[PDB]
């Protein structure tokens, strides 16, 4: 409610925010003072009378010190290795033991699920560590296919693209390109998994939980550009069926390069140097480009689950997390000098050196590859006298490689600030508070009680350690107090 | 204040690089006496104002028109620092670029030395 | 290794008909990307002699999402390198620097009635506790004064 | 006066800049204890007997606390929305259509 009503007001911002340092600081010294396991275990989840309900609820409202605390992580690695128990403490190379092993065997796992019940390693393949190592195989395995899928073209294309190759002169020659391979169909296979599941996950979220979250819309992004490329794909081998099932059907001679054809089924035969610029294959090939480069982005996934790459991934999300304010604002500069060069240059399309700032989308292309030291200065210079206009240009794009380099300093020096703000014992628990997240996300599928016995022994303490602290926080006081009311009954005696 | 000027130079070339063309065509429709203005030659003054591009003077009042037009572009998008810190997100971003800015010019000074 | 296979992939057929060699195999596109990262790359390895200008943009978009990528990762980079130096603080790197060169001297080095090692161990702990009970009386002085007047306090009480 | 005779002597230099945040820390210490809103609308204008007198007064000399402090704030902030009123708390998709319909 404190943390609600900081983003409300505005103007009384850091009282509610200096309230809620209370708030949290309250229930980790609650959380510090306990003893037995009973009472770790009466805390963690409330009023019986696993199931993590104050840890699940802790993670909503965001109270890193409370998740983050030994207390806890004790009692949520005694889950995390709930049947293993010697792996708990191993070295890296037992564990990559571990990981091939279940890699390889892959295959063979849901043969040995379906036993599960009647083996002691159905139990033992039903622990979270156990899910995560499946899941993360099974991604591995994914870029696996990917790769070999790109593979015998390693060392060069064996042909010319102008020159065609077909294994018999019947054969149409736009079929053999676009048919697809057994690789081709284990893809298909694992994509339509992937979107099925982020389907099942956004009906039971909603779009609310689905919008919240920009790494879910990532996801489901890099899987319907998957499935466009394999439906352009498609429709390009469907026309080439029909050119096949009309060749078959009436050629009546020997070879397909003897009689010329229909001009409509003519263009079936040609190289990839007379293919039209909106053809079925060039659009397959070009969002299939996109969607395996954004396939490696899910290793995100898995790096927090280790304690050498952890900390790392965080200050990396908390830098791209605090660019964009900076990108927003060198847009405007961008577009500034992108316009006045435009506006300057466009009357000498026909006598310049370089073909450089001549309309907008090589404006844009000079002044966006200029920032990297990929340009040349020979884009300014022109054909005829006008040296007014020439000086002009040298003198503006002068002025945006300076502008650039002082907004790119203000940007560096603007990330110091965040470092010494940052200080000392936050990353250690902001590290914790990603992986205890990860973790949950495998766990899932008169007289009076004992635990309200327990939560008074608990509030009893924390209320006696207060006392304490605050009477030894002020020793001499009490002291001079008594003298002078001894001082008092001495003065009444004497 | 500045900008407000170059516009207002730019725009006064271009009003005197339309005066002269309106002269040459106001003794063209006078004294042409022709079918077209390709077919008989004109007195050479009035002969330079059909010209493209490549055979204008380099001191042109259309030249010096598009130079400082292009000028004035450039320099009229920094009024939206007027806008910027009316928010709170581009807020404290705006005044640590204008100290960084302010704290340039010391150095720039030594650096112009020895350059 | 994510934008060298998308780039692998994406010009692969291309092989004949570029301007320049790059991109069309595994170790041309390796050598591209690695040199890309100091500033000694062309644009003009992107652009190709047909038409085809979807491939040639898409090419464009993933070469400069990866000219981002890099800067972006340096940055974080830098910056994860100041945090240790606020963490050394003062009097550690002359202390490091020490243990730095005396493990190099110690290369060099190589090739009843009780003893006097015990009786000067036993003189060291005892100024030890010494030090240490003295510092600690003087680290709090008023208490042990206002304990001591009210116990007297007590006996000027009993004789009164 | 201070911050001027600061320019002035260059030599006494730290002691007219370490005088000038007492007189500064005064005005702001003063400003805080106000309750009721005629006690701040008593400091943030003079003797009558809007018009922002000290406020526009505390700009030319820069005590930058004294306009930065909620109690400030907030007279600004009921001035600067003072007949819209419903507006004050909207999300930035509610400002932006406005922005839209003017410029229509
Ligand atoms: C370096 C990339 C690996 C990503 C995952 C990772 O670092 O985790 C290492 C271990 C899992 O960690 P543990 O729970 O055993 O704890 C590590 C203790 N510091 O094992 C894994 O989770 C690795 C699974 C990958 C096998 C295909
Ligand atoms: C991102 C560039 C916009 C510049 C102005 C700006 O950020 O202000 C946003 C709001 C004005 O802010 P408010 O007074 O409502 O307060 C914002 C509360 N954080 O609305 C405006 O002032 C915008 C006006 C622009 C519409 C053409
Ligand atoms: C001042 C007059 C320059 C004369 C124009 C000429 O012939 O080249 C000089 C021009 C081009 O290099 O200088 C610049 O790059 C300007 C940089 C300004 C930094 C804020
Ligand atoms: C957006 C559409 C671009 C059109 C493609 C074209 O012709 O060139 C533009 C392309 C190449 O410079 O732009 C880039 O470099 C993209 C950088 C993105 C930064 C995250
Ligand atoms: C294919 O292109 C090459 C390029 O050198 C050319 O030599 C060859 O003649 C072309 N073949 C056809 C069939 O056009």
């Amino acid at each position: 409610e404190l943390a609600k009503l900081a983003n409300i007001e505005k103007e009384f911002k850091n009282d509610y925010r200096k309230l809620s340092m209370q708030c949290k600081d309250f229930v980790v010294g609650v959380l510090d003072l306990c003893r037995d396991s009973e009472e770790v275990e009466a805390i963690l989840n409330g009023d019986l009378e696993a199931s993590l309900s104050r840890v699940k609820l802790a993670i909503k409202y965001e109270v890193k010190k409370f998740v983050a605390h030994p207390n806890c992580q004790q009692q949520l690695l005694t889950i995390w290795y709930e049947n293993l128990s010697g792996l708990r403490e191993q070295t890296i190379a037992i564990k990559c033991l571990v990981v091939l092993v279940v890699a390889l065997g892959l295959p063979f796992l849901a043969i040995g699920y379906w036993i599960a019940p009647c083996s002691r390693l159905g139990k033992i393949l039903r622990s979270p560590f156990m899910k995560f190592v499946a899941h993360a195989a099974s991604f591995i395995i994914f870029l696996g296919l990917l790769v070999f899928n790109a593979s015998d073209r390693f060392e060069g294309i064996t042909t010319l693209p102008n020159i065609t190759v077909t294994d018999y002169p019947k054969q149409i020659f736009r079929v053999k390109t676009t048919q697809f391979t057994w690789t081709e169909m284990l893809i298909m296979v694992w994509v339509l998994g992937m979107m099925w599941s982020e389907c099942k996950e956004l009906w039971l979220e909603g779009p609310r939980e689905y919008i919240l979250q920009l790494w879910n819309v990532l996801d489901f992004g890099m899987l319907s550009i998957f499935i466009a490329a394999f439906t352009a794909r498609f429709l390009a081998f469907l026309q080439a069926t029909k050119a096949q099932q009309y060749v078959d059907s009436y050629v009546q001679e020997s070879d397909l390069s003897e009689v010329t054809l229909p001009p409509e089924i003519q263009y079936f035969t040609y190289a990839r140097d007379k293919w039209l610029p909106s053809d079925p294959q060039i659009i397959s090939e070009g969002l299939y480009a996109i969607a395996v480069v954004l396939s490696f982005s899910r290793i995100a996934y898995i790096l927090p689950a280790n304690e050498s790459f952890g900390p790392l991934q965080i200050s990396l999300g908390r830098t791209v997390k605090d660019i964009f304010k900076f990108m927003v604002l060198f847009i405007m500069v961008f577009f500034a000098f992108m316009i006045g060069m435009f506006i300057l240059y466009s009357y000498y399309l026909g006598a310049k050196v370089n073909a450089a700032f001549t309309t907008v989308e090589e404006s844009f292309k000079t002044l966006f590859w200029s920032i990297f030291g990929l340009s040349e200065v020979t884009s300014v210079v022109l054909k005829y006298d006008h040296k007014f206009i020439e000086n002009i240009g040298y003198v503006l794009y002068g002025i945006y490689n300076v502008t650039m380099v002082v907004v790119l300093l203000n940007m560096l020096i603007a990330m110091i600030n965040s470092s010494y703000q940052e200080i000392e014992d936050d990353s250690d628990v902001e590290w914790k508070f990603a992986r205890s997240k990860l973790w949950l996300s495998y766990f899932d599928d008169n007289q009076p009680t004992r635990y309200q016995q327990i939560m008074k022994r608990l509030i009893k303490r924390y209320v006696l350690k207060a006392q304490v602290d605050k009477e030894n926080d002020e020793v001499n006081e009490g002291e001079l107090k008594e003298i002078k009311q001894d001082i008092s009954s001495l003065r009444y005696e004497l």
